[PDB]
């Protein structure tokens, strides 16, 4: 399964693809990468193609 990422806090939002074998080890790894990078406002995520997103 396809996982992709997009993050919105700085100037910029973050980008990153991720497919792993189901939704959760990759659910996991995302949110443990993502969290560390840049988080603080509003957690989003998209059940129409797999894909978590962290909004300010």
């Amino acid at each position: 399964t396809t996982y992709k990422l997009i993050l919105n806090l700085k100037q910029a939002k973050e980008e990153a693809i991720k497919e792993l074998v189901d939704a959760g080890t990759a659910e996991k790894y995302f949110k443990l990468i993502a969290n560390a990078k840049t988080v603080e406002g509003v957690w989003t995520y998209k059940d129409e193609i797999k894909t978590f997103t962290v909004t300010e």
